[PDB]
């Protein structure tokens, strides 16, 4: 629904993971540093080096939204691609200001890239 682009051509995200690329995931995190490091320093977003596993709104002294505190569970690569889709949908009142990653390469991607960022 709605006038705006919504095909993908490269069609199971478990599957799409598995063949991932990180260095076009390392690319993709470009959109990602103005908010989110990969040294461990919080800023406008917490950090995300060891996001992958990690328990959701967990980073010390970060600030979080009240859904994102309260939702419970952890980033899972599945938790994270569907985050990524679409944020101000999925976690409604996120204050993550970022439009969404459509095309399911570049969250596979992405995510293949976070996990080597331990
Ligand atoms: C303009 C800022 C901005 C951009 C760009 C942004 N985030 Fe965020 N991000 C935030 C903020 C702010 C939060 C905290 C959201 C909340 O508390 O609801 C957050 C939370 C996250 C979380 C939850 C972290 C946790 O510790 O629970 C993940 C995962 C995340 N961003 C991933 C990404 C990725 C990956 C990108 C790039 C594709 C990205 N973000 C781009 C601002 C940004
Ligand atoms: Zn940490
Ligand atoms: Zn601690
Ligand atoms: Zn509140
Ligand atoms: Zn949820």
């Amino acid at each position: 629904m709605g006038h705006g682009a919504e095909g993908e051509e490269h069609a199971d995200f478990a599957t799409v993971l598995a063949s991932a690329d990180p260095a076009a995931g390392e690319k993709v995190f470009g959109k990602c540093k103005a908010c989110h490091k990969l040294d461990g320093n919080d800023g406008v977003g917490p950090h995300l080096n060891g996001v992958v596993g990690r328990t959701v709104a967990g980073v010390d002294g970060f600030n979080y939204s009240d859904p994102m505190k309260a939702h419970g569970g952890d980033w899972t690569p599945e938790a994270l691609q569907e985050f990524l889709t679409n944020p101000k949908a999925v976690v409604k009142g996120t204050k993550m200001a970022f439009a969404g990653l459509p095309k399911i390469e570049d969250r596979a991607n992405l995510i293949a890239y976070l996990e080597g960022q331990q």
